[PDB]
């Protein structure tokens, strides 16, 4: 069964601010999304210092940005941690209205979009570039999830049937109609290098076709 959730109010009116909100500044959206995943490959890595079974679903840490010019979606993949479904329906949630409310405050007292990660929420500036976010995720102690939203108030999570990936997440960023600039090898590769340049794991970009 897909189980449909509402989001908590805040997250929702983060969610409509970042949609609504007049801000050019848009490809900080893949810093965000990077350093969640570098951060998720420490906690992995860390986790597996006094307990090296915790890598026996796949030794290699690693980001592979894929761009899909078809389908429209770049998608963000990890080897990190991975998500338990708590983590999906309540404890994200519980942590992100807090950083939500000191975010929201500090935008008013003049900080803008792109300080977002300061705050514990840059996974919400998906919704900068991305009509819907789809987040396939698998952690050592729980089963394959997908979550997934359009915002609009709603997300669902359902058991992923589709090829298991040992541990780690992927994030399908679902374009909008005008921001493909993101599935373009050379508008990738500059991202990459002005933000994510010090990366302590190898970042892959796929090339199409
Ligand atoms: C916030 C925060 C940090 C942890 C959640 N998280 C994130 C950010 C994130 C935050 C969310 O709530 C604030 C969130 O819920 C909607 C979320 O949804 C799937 C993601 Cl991916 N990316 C990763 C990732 N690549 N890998 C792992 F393992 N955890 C991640």
């Amino acid at each position: 069964e897909v189980e449909t959730f509402a989001f908590q109010a805040e997250i929702a009116q983060l969610m409509s601010l970042i949609i609504n909100t007049f801000y050019s500044n848009k490809e900080i959206f893949l810093r965000e999304l990077i350093s969640n995943s570098s951060d998720a490959l420490d906690k992995i890595r860390y986790e597996s210092l006094t307990d090296p079974s915790k890598l026996d679903s796949g030794k290699e840490l690693h980001i592979n940005l894929i761009p899909n010019k078809q389908d429209r979606t770049l998608t963000i993949v990890d080897t990190g941690i991975g998500m338990t479904k708590a983590d999906l329906i309540n404890n994200l949630g519980t942590i992100a209205k807090s950083g939500t409310k000191a975010f929201m405050e500090a935008l008013q007292a003049g900080a803008d979009i792109s300080m977002i990660g300061q705050f514990g929420v840059g996974f919400y500036s998906a919704y900068l570039v991305a009509e819907k976010v789809t987040v396939i995720t698998k952690h050592n102690d729980d089963e394959q999830y997908a979550w997934e939203s359009s915002a609009g108030g709603s997300f669902t999570v359902r058991t992923d049937t589709g090829e298991p990936m040992g541990r780690g997440t992927k994030v399908i960023l679902h374009l909008k109609e005008d921001q493909t600039e993101y599935l373009e090898e050379r508008r990738i590769k500059e991202i990459v290098k002005k933000h994510s340049q010090f990366i302590g794991y190898p970042i892959t970009l796929f090339v199409e076709k």
